[PDB]
């Protein structure tokens, strides 16, 4: 059958910025989008150890090193800057790579790299 | 394997109308589920930029160029009318179409146009 | 691609009962899951119109004619009886059968018919 | 088609420990996700009994018997010890599976058995 399942995961990134007009979902750094395999445009989770909060939204390539980790619009509330959240993309399976697979996970820095 | 992703999206359109009683989550402009592509009766989701709000529900199709935009029922609340709001809709797909696929974004008028 | 899409539609029903101990999510009247094409075990989708809660649960068969629509456990709270809900279940499909479809929609009596 | 269905639910286990900070969303006894056939990382649904709370998330392998089941991070808000949650893990089917098939449905212990 088809499960879904965690593929990747951006663990403890710090919130750079956010902006409530104009939108981006989340915009992150480029080196973590491919780090942590994400496709500008993907459905992602957010979760803020700071708040408790959850979204779900797509995710926008930023530039990187620059450890961009910006929520535009929406989402601007609920989440904010200098906030611990945690980035967790799915996705739908056949039981069998269900069982085999190795989800890109990334471990942060401070300065998220 | 089949990853979830940003199909279209609406930006920053305004919402016209929103009745509490009778159904029909959110009615669109027939000109932006055809730009946008979105088929009558499909997951859209509505993040409000006034207030923060996160629905997920079904898209109708609306009179043209009437430029409407209306949340019905239960969506009611959460979602108003003059609220600037954002349509998505994603969808599940092989990793394959999943790297090359340009989304339709549609930017809006004042007027939803 | 595979789009999700509204399959079945259970248009302004009364919750009749609600307990928040013993799990059953959402149980419906047989005549309904059946009209409205929906299988005993399969996510649906709950918006309360009086006070717009949102849920994703499964569904429960319950006796014909009783006109039952209870919420089980958890759901208990959010949704309450006397209470005009919708429900909603989706369904991935191919890009094909999305276009061409017509979504099993069922409206309903004061007494869930 | 392909609709959306439940495959396995851990029912009414009592939420051992939770922390806020270090994430793994949630952490469940080995015994129980192989009982109720669970992978390491795949999306899972709590619903707090006691306080209505609604959570999706990945799920993590703890110890044996140890009926261990913790909420890292986040959703430590929400959900906590103590706590008498559901979870719940869908799987979009074919049509034909989604008619005949047996849910793995784990009743549990007060100590979670």
């Amino acid at each position: 059958m088809l499960r879904t399942m965690l593929k990747s995961k951006i663990h403890r990134a710090t919130v750079t910025c956010a902006d409530l007009h104009y939108v981006g979902s989340v915009t992150i750094d480029a080196d973590l989008m491919d780090a942590a395999d994400l496709l500008e445009g993907e459905q992602v989770t957010i979760v803020d150890i700071d708040n408790g909060a959850r979204l779900v939204t797509y995710a926008i390539t930023g530039e990187r090193g620059s450890g961009v980790i910006g929520i535009n619009g929406a989402a601007a509330h609920l989440v904010h800057p200098g906030d611990l959240v945690i980035l967790i993309a799915y996705a739908t399976m056949d039981d069998a790579r269900a069982r085999t697979y190795q989800p890109r996970i990334v471990f942060v820095d401070a300065y998220n790299k």
